[PDB]
């Protein structure tokens, strides 16, 4: 369109971030650090940030990284069944961990095996005001793919709700419409991310016409109709809403291959695809509450004081970009995206 | 463990032999022990006239007891001369319809020409419209194409091919003596969890895409029934594994190297092995109208490697089951 219209807003967060470890980091703090002044650094690592001394020593390699001089990683710790209390006290008293994650496990991946098994955890985190992130998915093998989600509602997330009523709980990257009435119906102390992708694309974009393993990611892409429940949400501008990319990019050989890892790859350009979201729906003035204002004011920290300024230019994707000594496929590779962020 | 079954050589009424360099090990595959085979014509280009059906079947025998039955592709332009022709030749059984066919009822007179003639339709049943999820693409089919078609030409001889749900079993179940569906051995033995729980994997993407457990619990129910209307189509469709394993993988499994292997496997598991003969060698040739086979086959249940990749051309395959064993030889 190059329409050249112009939109300033307060300079926005990312509240859900990837950014890998080791020679890629370089690549991945700089697009994350373009113009956030913050991201929530997620600690599936390998080994996953299970501590709060892993935490501060990941954050010193992003700082390492050179980012911008505006930009601030927050820390989140990833939680065990061998979890104690004490770890959650030690991480908030940093002032650098803001948030523990929850990533359900059953050979079986590490994690929580049972939400009873870190219930102590949950108290340490509702006393000493940190957020509790989920991944909301079940692992159970009788389960279908695209059924896990809503299963974990029911089974897992509405005890948890019911049992730590003044918790900060995110149910992360939401991809349903029962995730969306979910949290809708559940108190002010919980809300939810959504991701560019599952805002843009459903599972038809990752099969038809061929298998696209750029699009493959968890939670999976679901139907057209649960992805019109995700637009709605994110474009009222409601204060549960905010912005979580859940940018996650693997090299494209760890993608193209017989078993291809999930992940897509968009904080090359994550506010400038939300930007075309909020466009077509007509509702650009209720972008800025979701990139700026809804998660700081979840988490309790400060709004940034400087402004970005969103101009509607087309631009072509490469290809491929620089990840490490690897390359990764971006979303809209050898495509154009409609808006500019600086 | 060393039991052993003879039943009557089967046939295998929908395959993907590709042509070319290739064509040495898919007819080495596929010739193993089926009497005949359904020689699907999406090559490239596609074979759509009855000259291009008899040289591509002079090609697969030279390749080397196994007769080959070929099929048209239907577009806009065929003509009713065209199907009169390829049935004359007495080696042409079947035209395809692949959604190609912009609109049905461009091609109602080639329709009318393949029921005077007793040419069978096959159907590969999905829609291509954008607005419809992938899922649904075989149901929306049945609904606003097949049973139109159904309705309009009652003796018309029509295969739904590598059917994938429930509503498609059910629908050929309640449709008349006109109507029959193939059932593929990887539509019986995964579902749509095997392509994405842990990872994805593109040798298990073909299309129809594979559907949620309980719609494969309803195939398998409907294949070991022996029901007449069910019968042996494998679409074992390779591709080269450079072109599976891409930022877009090509749709199509690998399954003749051991079709009836593992369609065997998913017999004896429901305690049904005395019904794989009229699904493997009975119901498509009293379907299509043609002799059942004369000699028979030894099924043994011993169990073999398969190897991570196989020949093809002067590329190579990922099969189904590639590293894992098989349970029963045939021969
Ligand atoms: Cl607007
Ligand atoms: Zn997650
Ligand atoms: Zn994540
Ligand atoms: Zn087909
Ligand atoms: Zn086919």
């Amino acid at each position: 369109s190059n329409a050249m219209t112009t939109l300033t807003i307060t300079r926005p967060d990312d509240w859900h971030v990837h950014l890998r470890d080791g020679d890629v980091l370089a690549d991945t703090v700089r697009d994350i650090s373009r113009y956030n002044g913050r991201a929530l650094i997620m600690p599936n690592t390998v080994p996953p940030v299970t501590t709060t001394e892993m935490a501060l020593a990941y954050r010193e390699r992003i700082m390492a990284a050179q980012p911008q001089a505006h930009f601030e990683p927050l820390m989140a710790l990833y939680l065990t069944d061998n979890t104690s209390p004490e770890e959650i006290r030690k991480a908030k008293a940093s002032g650098k961990v803001v948030a523990a994650k929850l990533y359900p496990a059953g050979n079986s991946d590490s994690g929580v095996t049972s939400a009873k098994n870190i219930y102590p955890v949950l108290q340490a985190m509702q006393e000493v005001g940190m957020l509790l992130l989920v991944h909301g998915e079940v692992t159970t093998h009788e389960v279908d793919i695209f059924d896990r989600e809503k299963t974990f509602l029911d089974t897992v997330l509405a005890p948890i709700v019911n049992d730590f009523p003044q918790l900060k709980i995110v149910l992360e990257h939401i991809t349903t419409a029962d995730a969306v009435t979910f949290v809708q119906q559940a108190g002010d102390n919980v809300a939810a991310t959504i991701t560019a992708h599952h805002l843009l694309f459903n599972r038809n974009h990752m099969l038809v016409g061929g298998i696209r393993p750029h699009f493959y990611c968890l939670p999976i892409l679901k139907r057209a109709t649960h992805q019109h429940a995700l637009v709605a949400a994110a474009t009222s501008g409601s204060k549960k809403f905010f912005l979580g990319t859940d940018s996650a990019p693997h090299a494209k050989g760890r993608k193209e291959a017989a078993c291809g890892c999930a992940g897509s790859y968009t904080a090359h350009a994550a506010l400038e695809l939300y930007a075309e979201v909020f466009e077509k729906e007509g509702k650009l003035e209720n972008l800025e509450a979701f990139a700026s204002f809804n998660g700081p004011d979840f988490y309790g920290l400060p709004r940034n004081q400087e402004t970005v300024t969103l101009t509607k230019q087309a631009w072509p994707v490469a290809e491929s970009m620089p990840f490490g000594s690897d390359i990764v496929v971006p979303i809209r590779a050898g495509e154009n995206i409609e808006w500019t962020v600086k």
